[PDB]
């Protein structure tokens, strides 16, 4: 449980710093500074508007865009889940 | 696991090539190619505006699209939770 | 698992009998016949804009409509999980 | 079960009075008065806008907002579903 809350933190903050690199230029509000970016993931994690809110203007720019976030919903929320299971069977 | 998994690929690219041919003319941005259906699947799947982004002005056209969408709704979610549980039990 | 979903269908009904009389008149596009309430409380039910979308804009004409909607939700999304874990264990 | 729903009772008052005081005068239509404010949480527990919809507007006014949200998010959305799950365990 322990090592998958380190997991996810190690993930998360990678993400967040590519996330930085790749489309902070372009969408500053969203990832602009670290910070901006460790925020909107948690949020495109939590799934909140994440793709007409976020992917889709995100796509008009960076059309690959998708390469990224897809696969990072599909670990992040698989993990988290995963991680809650573990704690309630702990 | 391996057998729900390619299960949901097989139902997902039926329903893009399905949503592609229903709505890509009327709807290209969504529906417009094979791929734009896909990403738009997905994000309909994690449930993302599916109705107020999506199905409501799709239905403005279409008026039964709900017909393709709530089944296809009901059995994406349904199975991505069994798989995702699935993985899980068989790590235990 | 098959009582579930039948008191799902018969709760499912029953919501949209009354949902369309209470605010049918008022909201049309979304409560005016019994299809569009169905339609709408499935909607309500996986989350989809249910607050900021339609009981917010709902609530301006009929301030205690979350009397209805989040008892909805409570019920609704409890049953749901509830019946799909009773047909992963069976 | 029932200390459980008794924690998220109590945890979802205190938090609606927290938010109330902090935000409610610069934000009224969702934190004015207890009640806007324990409807308001409701709505971001189950997640429905609660980015782009509360959190970020109310960022623009306070930018630390989020340190209130996303523990309230992390502590409730864990609880209600372990409360969900111990219903289901007690059921069987
Ligand atoms: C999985 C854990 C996810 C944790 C996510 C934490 C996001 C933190 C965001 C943040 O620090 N700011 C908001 C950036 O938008 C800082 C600004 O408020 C300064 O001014
Ligand atoms: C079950 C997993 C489902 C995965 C879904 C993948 C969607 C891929 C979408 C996609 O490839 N595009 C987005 C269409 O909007 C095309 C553009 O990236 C295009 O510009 C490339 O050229
Ligand atoms: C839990 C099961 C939930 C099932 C929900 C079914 C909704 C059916 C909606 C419907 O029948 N219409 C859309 C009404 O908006 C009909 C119109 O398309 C006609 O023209
Ligand atoms: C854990 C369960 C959380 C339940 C949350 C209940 C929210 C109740 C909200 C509420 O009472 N109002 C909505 C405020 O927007 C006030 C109006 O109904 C007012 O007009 C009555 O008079
Ligand atoms: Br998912
Ligand atoms: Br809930
Ligand atoms: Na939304
Ligand atoms: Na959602
Ligand atoms: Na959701």
């Amino acid at each position: 449980v322990g090592s998958v809350a380190a997991l996810l933190t190690v993930v998360f903050y990678i993400a967040a710093v590519m996330a930085t690199n790749l489309y902070g230029a372009t969408f500053p509000e969203w990832f602009g500074d670290l910070s901006k970016s460790l925020y909107t993931l948690f949020q495109v994690m939590t799934l909140e508007s994440w793709s007409m809110g976020i992917v889709r203007p995100v796509m008009n720019v960076h059309p690959n865009a998708w390469v990224f976030f897809i696969p990072f919903i599909m670990l992040t929320t698989f993990t988290v889940l995963n991680l809650f299971i573990g704690i309630i069977v702990d």
